[PDB]
Parts: C-alpha cells; sequence; structure tokens
C-alpha cells in the first residue's frame, strides 16, 4: 500500500530555492520554464517541523565527537574519542569528520558509554562503535529518508569489519514544478547609511531575484516498507505518516522567509492509496494560462482534475478500486464540476483528513498514536 | 506564539517603490501584474518612524571610524581608528570600511572609543574591537531585523579570532501586494524656465511613472525570539511590539512624497495570535474586480474574511480557536457581512487594539511599557 | 509640527491639465478613472500667483548667464560668465545648457561680482561662485521646494570643490484627484476661413478633449522644517504659511484658461493641525454618484466628513489631541449639520480663517507679518 499526496499551491513572491547564484531555482517541464522547489529542501522543512518534532532521532552530523563528549560529561577523551572514530572509517579534518554520519540520538549513550571504558583496547573499541553506529536505525526520519554510509576503507583500521549499514528510503519527494509559466522578478535593493556623513549616497546596491509560483507537490510513502524500517511498529509508523502529513500541509521552506513571508497554506490536497505510484505532473504539460473569468488556483485545480479523471478512467479500472481523499480549507476549491464523483470523500478539515486517513491506513485515532511519548 | 498582523491599506496615486528606472515596484501574483512594496522598505519606515523613535538603538553604518572619531583627541580617528577596523577584518576604501556594520548604538560604542584611545597595547585592540562588535546584540531593531556580518580574513591579522556575530531575526516581513491587476499610469511633465531670456522654450522634459493600488500587508513577530534575543527583557519586548504594532499603522514609505502625498492609514487591521505562521495572501489570488455597488477597499476586505473563514474552519476548528482581533477605524469597515464574532474582538480603536494586544501578550499594559527604555 | 489643509473644489468644464497627446491628465483610484491635477501644476500655480508675490524670492533658470549679464550692465561679461560656469561643472557642448541651477535667491549680484572681478584667476573664481550657489539659504519657495544639482563629473576638475546642495523640502502636495468617475468629453471644432468660398467652407478638422469634476487637493507643510530650511525667522514662515493658503484658496492653473475659463473656489477647506500627516483620499474609494435630492459637491463634502470622522475616532490619542478647522464661503455647506461639531471652530471668511491658523500656529497676526519686506 502506497499512500500518494498531490498538493496544489500558491505562493507570495518569494525566494524559497536558490543556486550559488541566488535566482530561484528553475526547471524545463514540458519545454517551458518554471519554478522549482527542490525535494531535499521539502524534506528538511517536513523533518524541522512542530508537527515532526516528536518523531526526530536521526542526526546527521560530521561532528560526532562533540556529541559523544556532550554525552559523556565533564571526563575529556575527545581527542580519545575522535581517533576511535579515526581508527573506525571516519578521518578527520581539522575537528570533525571529513563526512557525514547518520545516526539515532538515541545511541549516542552507547557510544558514549563503549568510549568511556579504559577496558577495551582500540581495536575492539572501534568495531563496538561501528557495530552500534550500523545499528541506529530506529528514528523515524531516518526510516522516511533513508541511510548511505561508506566508511573509507584506506584509513581504518585492518580489524574492524561494517555490518549493513543502509536503509531502504520508505518516502520518495518529488522536486515541486509550477504549473504555469514562470516568469522570474528582480528586485533592486539598496543599503543606507544611518550616518550621513558627506557622500549621501549608499551603504550597498544590489540585485535580488524571486518569483511567484502556484506548486504542485507530490509525497509518495511505502507504508509496507515504513513498518519494515521500523521493525514492526505500526503505531510509530502511522503516527509517522499522520505527522507527515500535517506537516507537508502547514510547513514551509525557510528560505529567506524573513523578507519573503511566504506562508500559504495548500488550496488543495488529494491523498490517494494505491499499489502503484502514479503523479499527476502531466496535468500541467500545458502551462496553465490565467484567464479572467477564473483563477490561477481555480485553473490549476481544475487540469489537475481533468487529468485524474483521465488517468483513473484510462488506467486504474479494475476489480480493485483506487480510493481517494480530496481536502480544500472549507471546500473553497473542490475537484472538476464536470464529474464531482472523483473522489471518495471531500473533507474540508485537515484533522478530519488525516483521521480519515489514519482510519483507512489500518484503522487508528489520532489520540492513540500521539499518546506514545516518553516522560 | 506568534504576533500576526494582517493589514488592509489602499494608497493614493503615488511612487512609494521604484527601481533604478524609476518605475514603480511591481510582481506577478496569480499570474496577473501587482503593485509592490518591497518588504526592506516597510522595514525602514517603521525602524525611521516616530513611534519607533525611543527604541531605535543601531547604526549599519560603513562609518565606524567617524562615529569614534567624535571625542575631544583628533589624532584616532584617520590613522588609529582606521588601522584597528583593518585589522578586525573591515577593509578601508574613501574614509570609509567598504561594507556595513550593524552594531549598538551608545554603549558598545563608547567601549570601543575606551579601547582605542591609548592603553591595552597595540596589535590587542583590534581583538576587543571585535569582542565588543561581536557581543552587542542587545537592540529592538537588530533583535527584530536580524544582524549577519563577516569580516574579510585576508586583510585581517591570524591574530585576532572573532566570535558569532549573526542573530536571529525575530520579524518576517512579506512584500505589500496590490489585491487587484496594477494600473501603472505614466505622468507627463516638464520644467519651465522662469526668466525668458531668449526663445520661446520650455526647459527640462521628462517622464514619471505612478500607480494607485490596494495593498495587502503581512507582518509576522516571534515572542520567543524576540525576548531571547533582548536577554530576557519582557517588558522591552513588549514596547518593541506594541511600537512596531502602532508605526505599520500610522507610517508611510517616504518616497515621492513631496510629489505624490499618500498619507493614508488602513482600513483594516487583523491581529491574530497562533503557534504557526499563516499568510492570507491567496485570498486575493483572483484580482479584485470593482463592482458599481460597492469599492474596491470593501471587497478586498470581503475576498479576505471569506479566505480567513475558510482558514479557520478547514485547518483546526478544536484545540486552539486562534484569538483574533479585527480593527477598522470606527469600526468602518466590518469584516464581510455574513455572520459575525469571526474575530474575538472588533476594535475601533488603534491603542485599544494595542491594549489587548499587549494585554495577551502576558498583561503588560501600555503605560507602563514605555518606561522598560 | 505640521499643517495639513484639505480643500473641495467644484471645477466648471475645462481642461486645466494635459498631458503630451492633449487629453486631460486622469488616474485609476479605486479601480475607477478619476480626472487628476498633477502636484508641480498646482505648485506653479501657487508659486506664480498674485498672492504669492512678496515671498516670490525664487527664480529656477538654465541662463545663469544672461542674469549675471544683466545684473552687471552694459559690460560683456557673457562668455567669461559661461566659461567661468562650464568650469564649475555645467557643460555647454552647443547653444544651450542642460541643467537647471535653483540658487534662486538674490545674490546674483555676488556672482556678477566674482565675474567682473579682473584679479582672480578663473579657476578660484569658479570656485568663489560654486560655493556662493550653495549658501542661498533664503526664499520661501526653496524651503517649500527644495534643490538636488550636484553638477558633472565630465568637467569641474578636482582643484574645485561643492557643498551640500540638498534642502530637504518642507512642503507636500498630492495630485489633485476628482472625487467622483471622471467624464472625459469632446469638442468639434473648427478654423472657420473668414473670406467665403464656394463650397461650405471648412478651414480644418480637429478635436478637444476636457472634463469636469470636483476636485480634492491636499497640502502638508512641516513647520520646523520649513522653519529650518530659513534659519529661523519664524515671521518670515508664518508669511509663507499665510501666502500659501490665501494662494492654494484662489489660484487656478493657467491651462487653456482663455477658451475654458474655470476660476472656480473652494467650496469648503479644512485646515487641520497634528504631528503626523492624514490623508483624507480614501474618503473617495467609492466614487460620488449623482441623488436627484442633492448634488456632487454637498455629497463629497459628506463623504469627506464621514471618513474624517472614522479616521479622527480610530486614531485617537489622548496625549496628542488632533484639531482643525473648517472654512466655506459664508458657511454653505455645514460640516456638523444634524448634532456634533467635527471641527474646532467654523469660519465664513478666509482672512480669518488664516488669521486663526497664523495665531495658533505661533501666535502671529496676518497684519505685522507684511513688514518683513525683505
Amino acid at each position: 500500500m502506497l499512500i500518494e499526496i498531490h498538493m496544489i499551491q500558491n505562493h507570495s513572491p518569494a525566494n524559497l530555492n536558490r543556486d550559488d547564484l541566488g535566482a530561484p531555482k528553475t526547471c524545463y517541464f514540458g519545454g517551458v520554464l518554471r519554478s522549482r522547489i527542490s525535494s531535499q529542501c521539502i524534506k528538511r522543512s517536513i523533518r524541522t517541523s512542530n508537527d515532526f518534532k516528536a518523531l526526530l532521532g536521526g542526526v546527521r552530523t560530521r561532528r560526532l565527537a562533540d556529541l559523544i563528549q556532550q554525552e559523556a560529561g565533564e571526563t575529556e577523551c575527545w581527542k580519545k574519542a575522535q581517533e576511535i572514530l579515526n581508527k573506525c572509517g571516519f578521518k578527520n579534518k581539522d575537528d570533525n569528520t571529513k563526512m557525514l554520519v547518520f545516526m539515532s540520538k538515541d545511541k549516542i549513550k552507547d557510544l558514549a558509554r563503549i568510549v568511556l571504558d579504559n577496558s577495551l583496547g582500540l581495536t575492539e573499541a572501534a568495531q563496538q562503535v561501528a557495530n552500534v553506529i550500523a545499528q541506529a536505525t530506529l528514528a523515524p526520519d531516518i526510516a522516511l529518508c533513508g541511510r548511505m554510509l561508506e566508511p573509507n576503507d584506506k584509513d581504518k583500521d585492518k580489524k574492524v569489519k561494517w555490518s549493513n549499514t543502509t536503509v531502504e528510503a520508505a518516502l520518495q519527494v518529488a522536486h515541486a514544478i509550477s504549473t504555469h509559466i514562470a516568469r522570474p522578478e528582480i528586485d533592486y535593493f539598496v543599503a543606507a547609511d544611518d550616518v550621513p556623513g558627506e557622500d549621501a549616497g549608499a551603504g550597498h546596491i544590489g540585485e535580488s531575484m524571486f518569483a511567484s509560483a502556484c506548486f504542485y507537490k507530490y509525497f509518495s510513502i511505502d507504508w509496507e516498507q515504513l513498518v519494515k524500517n521500523l521493525k514492526g511498529d505500526t503505531n510509530l509508523a502511522a503516527h509517522t505518516v499522520g505527522a507527515f502529513l500535517l506537516a507537508a500541509a502547514k510547513t514551509n521552506p525557510s528560505g529567506k522567509q524573513n523578507s519573503f513571508a511566504a506562508h500559504n497554506y495548500p488550496d488543495g490536497i488529494l491523498v490517494e492509496f494505491k499499489n502503484s505510484p502514479i503523479s499527476y505532473a502531466n496535468a500541467f504539460v500545458r502551462p496553465v494560462s490565467v484567464v479572467k473569468e477564473s483563477d490561477l488556483v481555480e485553473q490549476s485545480i481544475g487540469q489537475l482534475s481533468n487529468y485524474v479523471n483521465d488517468i483513473r478512467l484510462g488506467y486504474y479500472d479494475e476489480q480493485s478500486p483506487v480510493i481517494g481523499f480530496w481536502f480544500s480549507p472549507n471546500n473553497r476549491y473542490p475537484l472538476g464540476y464536470k464529474h464531482s464523483k472523483l473522489a471518495s470523500r471531500n473533507i474540508g478539515n485537515l484533522n478530519e483528513l488525516v483521521g480519515a486517513v489514519l482510519d483507512y491506513i489500518g484503522g487508528f485515532k489520532w489520540e492513540e498514536v500521539q499518546k506514545s511519548k516518553a516522560y
């Protein structure tokens, strides 16, 4: 079973993502220039969100020695921990490791205990550290995003063997493309010096780039793989799915948001359950041209509805029907009026939609999955 | 909890913001052109306003040497202060330090004056100046707009180390976007020679471009972040929030106002407190078209009311009810013609709105927070 | 502090302002078309007015050489003056100077003396002219409308220095916007040749444009900034404020007034003082529609009064009260007709209005301010 989240959301003039030169990210979809928000940016925004705070635990750092020292307390051993990691296969540059390590935060205590003892030697300590690190995949974010870890074989102890360090990713996120011709705008700014002086000019002259676009975002969650990655913790998987839905609905990339407060909520969310992943990005091969008698978001939702109906009637007509839930805020933008039956339900509340998804998944109340907390 | 201010404001034909070409700033929202005011323009108008004057601590200058020069001694500006600033990592070019330095106005300034004037030897005054600059952080405007500063490492000596200079901004300001399609108009002007000492000419002929629009404004002040940035001074943070709320309404951008006076106060302000920021800019993804039986402001407020009601009943109804206050001048424009009590209170005065906002902040009255600074 | 002037004027069918194509100026306010009179036209109408002639101590010119020659006398200093200006930072590549020097003061005799002084070098004479451009520091129109010139860098070698020239004007004038939907109309006219011919007779075919509108104007004078720009002299500032009020009350643009005489006077003037500028243009976001039992002027004034009441009751601060004077000819349109008095006092004649403004602003009177002849 796959959980497919299709989102149509319009943003205020902003620069959520940019490259080295500072311009908003762009893509060429359908032969025309579009506005792009990278999947990594949406993944980080969802991961570092209030709705996903409880299901954290995965830390991706090159400064593992600092964490080991902080957990161990006032016992020094930072240099010896760094050397243990060095023998394990993580060379340092100056003070941090040369490569990032993804690991559960609950095993920092195990690493600190393993480092702190004096009975263990150096090869044994490195082997134990590697064993602990490779087995720390219980965090929900590690389950969703995955992990790969290739230690430096050349700069590693000969008598240190690594177990399997990769975890399958249960979440697939596509780059957020725009539904129309994305035109960029240049903002001419100036920095003013408060001190009058004698120049009577400006502190700095520069060029800022921003763009506003209606974005189509696609998410895919593998329920069986998410359950397997958590070792059968079905309740934790349901909590992860619900909090992921709430986050993806309720948080935005934090890029230049102090000057571009683009905090717009999605105008329509389609949640569909199927055994194969289907992306409705081809609904917007034609860039949406705004007409006077309609609205850009309404036109995008109508095109999406037409493509969804075409896909349902031409690809998913079997003995197994596809059940999908359509969410709009207070049913502001429904699906196409020509069908009015594409979605199984038309929910007007985000919490109700989350509850419906959880109930359909395996039968799950939001309260009884939020109730799993440590205190 | 976040203090967010939504404003509907209609402006007279004016040029509040323009680019290097002189054209009023614009943007494409909803696929259609919109008149735009940059966020930094509103931020500086608030920062350089009379309601924010009591909390204006901070320079953001490239002439720190001139500020330190203000002592009686006049043999420490051109050589001494310039050398110490260069050794701190601030390159010099034409009696200015190239890049801006945001820093507290009075106290860290006279500390840097004391550091620069004799004693403590040489090659170490750069350390003291860097330490005082990187640690000030105590300013309502720095607490709101943030600070971010990396000195150039090529000129600075390797014996000087810089602490954390960046601070996290507690204020988010969105660009003001028109609720309708932009209508940029060209004004044709001439400049007339007073004395006819030659043939019957005119003088200078030019091009003036202006526009009139109804703007939707968005603000967001993080209360916990603002308190943290001010070293836990809750009274100073409350004063900052109240003064910002007053300024966002009572001051306008200071562009071509000598010829385009657009001193129109907003006809609708919506202040709601919430733990997550939501911007009601999608209320105007469909541009507002004026009908004969209404005006632009009322239609914009009605669309905003519809979007706000949709957000409230479509994103959270139980648990937190999202306390929100709606303000119009003498209740001139109600938030929609539907059933009332959509907002917690309807306030017809800006001072009572500030009082209610500060009361919800934790009960600090507007009278006694002015003594914080 | 700030002196705010709001007036409502109904104009007879005319073309007071026009663009390069001949059409009357228009603006899109509130989503609907409006008739517009540009702020610079109002500023010149006030500046070049009979009432504002005792303070016309300013001249904006490019032919400063002609003024220097006239002041000097029969002595020929035109070529020398143009050379001095060219090395001062006013280039001249043809028979026309491309810069509007707005010194405008009475200190042109000083410049003439510099040019005719046959004892100093041309570079230092240019420096003396340059550093006497800046210190005009006089004339009320400089204070109301400032300067910005900063010569050129393609000339004016670095051996010649310059001082600050900006004035930071103390007057803000808004564009006059109609309180209703603009109604642009077309006039059909011909040349009407004198001598008869065999045919009917038609000299030339053309189209003329005009409109009639009720205009709301906005003025704002910063008292402290106006005094600072004049380096004290509160009497001169009071005279300037009074003359500006009188001129704005009785002056109109001279655009096409020979054939479209529209010398109408305001139906009501609201003079109100506070510390921050307030514009009542949003009173007319909804255009004024014609009602059978009413007229355009009275409906416009009623809408203005409603918006002013809403603003006063919506932005009231106890420590800084906002008061104001309402004037209408012999109280033709009462502001507070029903039950209350929105304005502090209703004034029937303009002279007592200007007297109230003067004796509130500094306690001055309209009589003894005229003695400041120079």
